């Protein structure tokens, strides 16, 4: 975990995220999305659970990206929840929630759900 | 948003989260869960999109809590994705993903999905 | 369950669904949505698990509505997954997935997630 | 769609589902799960939206399986929401919700979310 998590990861859509997993469960980094109302890099912050494992389980973690930077303001935020599996072919398997800011009338349709798999190799 | 978000919020399960929304989209604080394999306060970190709105839309945001502190290590992490609606009765409406670290055989059943509504009043 | 489920239910958005729970786990009926690219009644079909419970647990069930009828064709389908809780104030608590048919380029953003609570009283 | 959907499909976990898509949006068939508190075949019912598409979009559909048959009663139900993409390598991409019947105290953790991809070839 931690050391194993720090680095550059790529997902199936071609997005890239660079993260640093700190000693006490913090995750900090940047995310560049290959799809969406996203342009350039966005700041990401999250946490991982730093004391994962005598039965080769994954390390649970999550992070958030607010889609606003100096080139775009998409009025939305995405959170990724999943686990890090290390090894030869280490990966982070996630499910994500993308919520857009809406008026109250459209709040029922404000959130998209999806899944992303990240690897150290692209892809 | 931001100022409006900073403070103490409570949800329908009796959990409490105190957050500070910083000038540039950062969210930092603590979360105390009334249910689960959770005991005491846990650190939370997230982001909000700091330039939300000429049509009274909500402010999108998200945060993560890794369920590990000095009293418990639940080997899981939860991410909340939603939006802040301010006003008289301001609230943060969210959907969450709770992922547990599992062996590869059980990874298909590693994530729970739910929804929480937070208010400034409890509840 | 079954008998308890058969009837008319209403949710927080003002939608109404009439269902008949058959002896062997089948659910058949119609759904009229108060929001969306929906007009009139749509056919629904689902299942419930007909042998639910010495510890007052809910009865798990699910149903699907394809948003096509003789007045509208929204090219989408919604599935509701949840449980029936009977009693004085019986309710069906659900989480739903609404998938729209998209081109392959937009498949990552094809599904919305939400939650609906149905009661026998409106609302 | 419809004709294209009728047949046997397999997913990444080795589950198999045989379905018949009827002329007016109905889906009927059986599902055999390779994982879980599932043994043998279970009945499935759903709907698809029968008038999908001048821009090669997928056909939205959904189905439900209550995990009860003559060999097992898992007190749960799963709904799959997604779209059918036809062609050489046709597939049905889905996201699913598995709800278990719980007591009211545990209702917040009653639903798991996941994703399955089905192909006509196994896998
Ligand atoms: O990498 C990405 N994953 C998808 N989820 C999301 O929010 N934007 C898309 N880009
Ligand atoms: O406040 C809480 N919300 C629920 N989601 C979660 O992860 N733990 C529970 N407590
Ligand atoms: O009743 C409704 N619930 C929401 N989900 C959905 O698919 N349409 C909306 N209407
Ligand atoms: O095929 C399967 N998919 C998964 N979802 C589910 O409910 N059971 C598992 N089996």
């Amino acid at each position: 975990a931690e050391a194993g998590i720090t680095g550059t990861w790529y997902n199936q859509l071609g997005s890239t995220f660079i993260v640093t997993a700190g000693a006490d469960g913090a995750l900090t980094g940047t995310y560049e999305s290959a799809v969406g109302n996203a342009e350039s890099r966005y700041v990401l912050t999250g946490r991982y659970d730093s004391a994962p494992a005598t039965d080769g389980s994954g390390t649970a973690l999550g992070w958030t990206v607010a889609w606003k930077n100096n080139y775009r303001n998409a009025h939305s935020a995405t959170t990724w929840s999943g686990q890090y599996v290390g090894g030869a072919e280490a990966r982070i398997n996630t499910q994500w929630l993308l919520t857009s800011g809406t008026t109250e009338a459209n709040a029922w349709k404000s959130t998209l759900v999806g899944h992303d798999t990240f690897t150290k190799v692209k892809p």
